[PDB]
């Protein structure tokens, strides 16, 4: 209800709590006994890393559908920054997908 939505622009300190909305790009599973998977997510403001942890013990998001992930930390990662997903973190299936260009404009005729 009414959540606090970030964009990933705005994130720009580590340990920063908030909840954040993105679509599934691409997952690649990890052999990693910590981490279970780790992939990107696409966003009207980017590109955003995240990884998936046991502890978490959530169902695995599915490729091609918008999700909205609340409580959620982000953590420290190279040079850049990512999302990290626990127990106390909540996914929901979103019915509307993320639009990030249609590439072309399209129109009745």
């Amino acid at each position: 209800m009414e959540p606090q939505l970030t964009k990933i622009v705005d994130i720009v300190e580590n340990g920063q709590w908030a909840n954040l909305k993105a679509k599934v790009i691409q997952l690649w599973e990890n052999t990693h006994e910590s981490i279970s998977q780790v992939g990107l997510l696409g966003d009207e403001t980017g590109i955003i890393k995240f990884t998936i942890w046991k502890n978490a013990e959530l169902p695995l998001l599915e490729q091609g559908e918008s999700y909205l992930l609340r409580s959620v930390v982000v953590g420290e990662y190279n040079d850049r920054f990512q999302v990290q997903v626990n127990k106390n973190s909540s996914i929901e299936k979103l019915s509307e997908p993320i639009e990030v260009g249609l590439e072309h404009h399209h129109h009745h005729h």
